[PDB]
């Protein structure tokens, strides 16, 4: 009956968490130096834990045979990844399964004769990795960032669409739509990763189910206030704090149960320290 | 007089003067009665010519052996005509090419594995034409008429989507955009006919370079109310009539250019006749 419970997928999404994961186990059995080419994400104090365990951000190109180097969830061009392996260092690749899966769609779609349109932001590193599988696989094909883009796309009667891991709903439906209207034949391959309303749907489902809600992340974190906002709608005694320093003792009193979930940034052991301040209170 | 000019694109689309040409030709190889399977088109004047060279619509089931039975460009099911064949008769085919290529997608959509989506119209003749050549072909879908319809595609992992002939853009790029949002693999065949653009686009050019616009069309037409309105927006002497009685002496003041289009529905013969009434108003 009683609880005081983490919702599931608060935090890091699948992909970084597997990421970390990779990089931690790198360590044991490591003869050489290990790297994350650069830091593995965007997130200094996890990037910081990490160093301090022995992963480092690679800066440049000094990493040497022997060494171990991981690739980020993002991923890489295959010749890149191919060159890492010829200078002799061990390479492990965390690219995001949901990232690998837009590799195979981009040549399952040139397989069958499709040029391709990828939907998202043509200076993005998951972008250029998804290029460099196109190329690899003797595809053809652009990226489309905004409505201008597809014009390229127009003037073929086959095109493939896949898109970005992280690509806003609204102007994939758009750029499909568009297409669609103007060309024979288009094939689709929805390849969004679901994290972000795996994170959301889960919420959703704990936040009437509980007394008090705490969504933790950044102050200024846009995804932690749409956490937050997604609880506040369903349970108006719902929280939103950076650390567990803000867990106020009054907010717990007559309460039997707690739910706890987390933006996009924010790694397990904050988390961690959060449920063990309120298992105090 | 003036100078007249017929908008391109003004009156049928190429699968309906298709059809008409073919009616009028079957009179040269049928020993029996003829007739079109319905009215040929929605309009009784263009029905009563037709009726009067010998192209008669059916009512029921009134045609006998012999008899020949001509195809409205819209199509039917499979079954349908092989029954009639059934009954003896001296079946033409005048489904329009741009519909049989539905027939034909929405099997190969069934032949690649998917779940077929028909945007347009349930109770139309195109669809339930298609809907059974897709029950031909051993395949499964339904029609989206409205997004509400969507919920079955969506229980499926690979939706195909065509689009009745005569489907508006705006909902089937609505559709597309959905579904793709929902499923993992959706392939888009679109069958949608540029006839009913094109004559618009015509109307766009042709307005302003003009004095006077003459819209021709049943005012139930709603395709032809659409013609209308287009080129009242870029012409305010634009009149929409039904016959060349309508056409006003005084319309026609002062005037260097007519431009003249016409609706969907409306025969050649009809447009010739508001031109020449033109010419002799000036
Ligand atoms: S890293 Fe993440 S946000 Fe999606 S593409 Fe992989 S789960
Ligand atoms: S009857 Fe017509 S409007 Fe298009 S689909 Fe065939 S030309």
């Amino acid at each position: 009956m009683v609880d005081i419970i983490i919702a599931e997928h608060a935090g890091f999404c699948f992909g970084v968490k597997r990421a970390v994961k990779l990089a931690e186990e790198s360590l044991k059995e490591s003869q050489g130096k290990v790297y994350t080419l650069g830091p593995i994400i965007h997130n200094p104090q996890e990037v910081n834990r990490l160093k301090n365990l022995g992963v480092f951000p690679s800066q440049g190109e000094e990493f040497k045979e022997g060494d171990t180097v991981i690739i980020r969830s993002h991923g890489i061009p295959p010749e890149k990844e191919e060159a890492l392996r010829k200078k002799g260092l061990k390479v492990i690749d965390a690219t995001c399964p949901y990232v690998k899966a837009v590799h195979e769609a981009v040549c399952q779609l040139t397989r069958e004769g499709y040029f391709v349109v990828l939907v998202g932001e043509k200076n993005h590193p998951e972008v250029i990795g998804t290029l460099g599988y196109l190329r690899a696989c003797n595809g053809k094909g652009i990226v489309v960032e905004t409505l201008e883009d597809i014009g390229e796309a127009l003037k073929h009667e086959r095109v493939g669409i896949v898109a970005q891991t992280t690509q806003n709903e609204e102007f994939f439906k758009e750029v499909v739509g568009e297409i669609a209207l103007w060309v024979k034949e288009v094939k689709v391959i929805n390849t969004i990763c679901n994290a972000t309303s795996l994170r959301q749907e889960s919420v959703k489902k704990l936040a009437p189910e509980v007394d008090v809600m705490i969504i933790i992340g950044g102050k200024n974190s846009g995804n932690t206030r749409r956490l937050y906002y997604i609880s506040k709608e369903l349970n108006p005694n719902t929280y939103h704090i950076e650390t567990a320093e803000e867990l106020q003792p009054e907010w717990f009193r007559g309460v039997k149960r707690v739910g706890i979930s987390a933006g996009a940034s924010t790694p397990d052991w904050i988390i961690e320290q959060v449920k063990s301040r309120i298992q105090e209170i």
